[PDB]
């Protein structure tokens, strides 16, 4: 009788959505934990709340790829207090790496406390608008995740990609249309942001919206193909 089944996405499981807890015994944001013991074996999972984590909403919504997998190197822009980052850290595991870039010092203190227990998280308390200021800290990554909410932030993500994202690496970008242009339709916003990505050789491969968890919020996944 298996209680927690592997999801299609490696490192993700269904119990609903959970990740394998890199730090057994501890919750990050009050989430439920499920510890299963059999003989001498023991594994713990943490519930992943799609109402707080856009990535979890996208997974439940059926996104085909997330590119966040065991051993992956991740640049996470807008890491906030580390809710979603903690689950990314679970997925990439001890051989992966998560750079958690966050502008707010208050949020940064939460990230630093989270990363004390998680070897694979590097807090980077900096303004993502100016990646030249922290470029010396960031090894080239496999995937960039970003939460975009202003009409200049796809371009910020792209500037980070041009500095840090490997050729043929991937991006997962959440778009809050209301925050980009509240006078535009959500479709106008999502089309315009996809266009901005394409201009930067960030080529979308799929996109979805996040109902019932969020209103007028899309996640775009794609591939980075810079010219020579
Ligand atoms: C909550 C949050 C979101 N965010 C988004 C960006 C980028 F412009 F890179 F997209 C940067 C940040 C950040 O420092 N904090």
């Amino acid at each position: 009788n298996v209680m927690v089944e592997p999801h299609r996405h490696e490192g993700v499981f269904i119990c609903a959505l959970v990740t394998k807890n890199l730090v057994p015994g501890e919750s990050v944001y009050g989430e439920k934990r499920v510890s299963i013991s059999e003989g001498d074996d023991k594994i713990e999972y943490r519930a992943w709340n799609p109402f707080r984590s856009k990535l979890a909403a996208a997974i439940l919504g059926g996104v085909d790829q997330i590119h966040i997998k065991p051993g992956a190197k991740v640049l996470y822009l807008g890491a906030a207090s580390g809710t979603t980052v903690s689950h990314v850290s679970d997925i990439v595991g001890p051989d992966g790496l998560v750079y958690a870039v966050e502008f707010s010092h208050r949020s940064g203190r939460d990230l630093i406390n989270l990363a004390k227990k998680r070897t694979n998280i590097i807090p980077v308390i900096e303004d993502a608008r100016h990646p030249h200021k922290y470029r010396m800290l960031i090894a080239m990554v496999d995937v960039i995740f970003a939460d975009v909410a202003q009409p200049d932030q796809t371009r910020i993500v792209a500037l980070n990609a041009h500095t840090f994202l490997r050729n043929g690496g991937h991006f997962v970008i959440s778009i809050k249309a209301n925050c980009i242009d509240s006078t535009a339709s959500a479709e106008a916003v999502f089309a315009s942001e996809v266009k901005k990505m394409q201009q930067e050789n960030m080529k979308p491969q799929e996109q979805l919206t996040l109902e019932p968890y969020e209103r007028d919020h899309a996640v775009v996944v794609g591939v980075y193909r810079p010219p020579p």
